[PDB]
């Protein structure tokens, strides 16, 4: 759904089946060579750096993915638990998925919350409280 111009920062897409949003895109032409697209993901699963090329012709399925802010209300060990502080629909992760969010829990805190297919992946609360 999307293409190489297209391409910047902040974009989601689908890498290798998994979600992505691109950190830094850049332009190259080799002199002597094909021209083609240096760019920078945070893949959203993993939280870790990938770079890759592309030619000028290439795609990348869009992917629906969003950051809203809820306020983290408990866990019972196995999921966390939110509420989008817009209408308050309520929401839980995984263990993992809350991932290095664990520790920085405070009950009643409201974090940022990165949404994959209306189910969860990563937390990042207000830096520090």
């Amino acid at each position: 759904t999307h293409s190489t111009n297209e391409f910047r920062g902040g974009l989601k897409v689908m890498v290798d089946g998994d979600p992505c949003s691109i950190i830094d895109n850049e332009f190259v032409k080799p002199g002597k060579g094909q021209a083609f697209n240096r760019v920078k993901f945070r893949n959203l699963k993993t939280g870790r750096v990938l770079e890759r090329t592309f030619k000028s012709g290439e795609t990348l399925p869009a992917a629906d993915v969003v950051e809203v802010e809820m306020q983290y209300l408990y866990n019972d060990g196995e999921f966390w638990h939110f509420m989008t502080s817009e209408n308050y629909e309520q929401h839980a992760a995984s263990k993992e998925a809350v991932a290095e969010a664990k520790q920085w829990l405070k009950e009643e805190a409201l974090c940022m919350v990165t949404m994959w297919n209306g189910v969860p992946l990563s937390v990042e609360p207000p830096n520090f409280v």
